[PDB]
Formats: C-alpha cells, sequence, structure tokens
C-alpha cells in the first residue's frame, strides 16, 4: 500500500546513480544531498563513506533504501527533540505524519518549524484553514507539485494524492 | 489504509474508557499503561496531565492516537539508540520496520533486543529463517496468536496477517 517511503519516493524520485538536483547539486536514492561542491568526484568521496563501498558512483535498491530509512530517521529525530514540533506531530494522525515528516524530510526540522501559525492550526485540526496558508509559502512557490500533494494530504488526512 | 496505528490496534486494542490490563494495572487507549498503583483516582490524575483536560476516563480517539504516538515515538526513539537495533531496524523495508516497533511496543527495546541472531537473519534478510527461529522463541510461545501475526509480517513484508 502507502506509507512514508511511497509517499518520498514519489517526490524526490530514486536514482540508483549519482545525478544533479535542481541547483545542480550531487544526489543519489530518494533525494539524498551528497555535497553542493561541484567536483563529481568530492560526490562519490561522500558517497563510498555512506554506502561503504567503493561504489563508483552506483547503489542498489537495497543500498538506497537503507540510505533513505538513515534519512527518515534523522527527520523524524529530528522532531522528536524539537519542542515545538513534538506536539504537533503527536497531535496528528497517521497519514498527517507522514506528511509532516515529508516537510522535514525536504527542508529540514529547523525549517519546517519556521512555520508557526500553519502548525497551530494543524495541531488545532484547523485543516481547511492550514491547507491555504500553506499554499502561501516560498516553500509552494518553489516545489508546487510537490507541496499541493503534502497540503492537500494535510486538508483530507488520505492518501489521495498519491493515489 | 494500513500502518503501525491498524496494527497495534489490532494487537493490544484500542480502549476509550480506563480498564486493567492482564495484571490488573490501570491502562487506556492502545496499551497505555497509566500507573500501576491500584487507585483509580491515580490513574485518572496521570490521565488528565497526558491529555489535557478532567477526562472521568474516558478519552476520544484522535486524543488515544496522540497517545499512541508518543508510545511509538518512545519505542523508535529508543531502536535510534541501540547499537543492536538501529542497523536492523534501517536494513528493513517499511512493513517490516512496523513489526519490530510493534515488538518493541510490547515487550521492550531491551527485550527485543535479546533475539541476536533472529535480528542478524533479518538484517540479512534470511526472512524465512528469521521466521522460524523467532517462532522458538519464548515470546512466540507465550503470545502465539499476536507473535505468529508479527512474525508473518517479518517473513512476507506484506500486511496480510493483518487482513
Ligand atoms: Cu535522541
Amino acid at each position: 500500500p502507502m506509507n512514508i517511503f511511497e509517499m518520498l519516493r514519489i517526490d524526490e524520485g530514486l536514482r540508483l546513480k549519482i545525478y544533479k538536483d535542481t541547483e545542480g547539486y550531487y544526489t543519489i536514492g530518494i533525494g539524498h544531498l551528497l555535497t553542493k561542491s561541484p567536483s563529481l568526484n568530492a560526490a562519490k568521496s561522500e558517497l563510498d563513506k555512506a554506502i561503504g563501498r567503493n561504489t563508483n558512483g552506483v547503489i542498489t535498491k537495497d543500498e538506497a533504501e537503507k540510505l533513505f530509512n538513515q534519512d527518515v530517521d534523522a527527520a523524524v529525530h529530528g522532531i522528536l527533540h524539537n519542542a515545538k514540533l513534538k506536539p504537533v506531530y503527536d497531535s496528528l494522525d497517521a497519514v498527517r505524519r507522514a506528511a509532516l515528516i515529508n516537510m522535514v524530510f525536504q527542508m529540514g526540522e529547523t525549517g519546517v518549524a519556521g512555520f508557526t501559525n500553519s502548525l497551530r492550526m494543524l495541531q488545532q485540526k484547523r485543516w481547511d484553514e492550514a491547507a491555504v496558508n500553506l499554499a502561501k509559502s516560498r516553500w509552494y512557490n518553489q516545489t508546487p507539485n510537490r507541496a499541493k500533494r503534502v497540503i492537500t494530504t494535510f486538508r483530507t488526512g488520505t492518501w489521495d494524492a498519491y493515489k
């Protein structure tokens, strides 16, 4: 069925070969930034560290999956030790928790924490209201396809936007 | 619509009023231990500090999910800081991760960590072997129905045991 992995797989892609994101940054797997450096070798260097193997620049689904888990773990962990985020997160239902995790995964804990108002409405289950507000963000402006999916997940509490 | 929440709801129940678990400790929601004390007052008091109101020992589904989310947070967080658990955790696909969480929710991080040989089989993705091994545990012997569900989840990587 549906889960944070399938959801993020859809939003971030899944690639077994190093590629440039939309800032030209080297990335692999499911939206995993290797480095800002423009050097391809620095990128494979960081890759080999992360995977534990001389990969040249290609990995396996399994390696991409393990990588992904470590990244999600880091998003979740960041939510748990952030006192702005943990209470909204825990107030949420299972489907909407995945939405929040998505945001932290994309822009990081500190950033998602910057959404003070939306976070309130969400914790207060002001669903429609939250969706409207989030839509005005710079986040939506920069990645509207992805944002509307996340946003609509917040409104409905279903996986409708990924099915 | 299947997730860790639906999974543990089934395994542990979802109760909206305080009740005694096996061992007669006061409990609510999804196997949420309130207090070991024999006073129903003490149980209500703890309950009111957790939810944010005077409940009289009755909560809503949302509220019970809030509580469930806090217990789940604790399980994963515990896994994240456990050298014996995190690497197996990260080797697992999402469905299988919920199975591991399930186990930690039931018996505790330290307990699950005891399954040294079964975890290794899990990590190495030796599913049939892991399943065969886990069945020979005391856990299986004590709660064979729930355990077989969890075990079958590890064996297949699907939700079929809960449908
Ligand atoms: Cu921690």
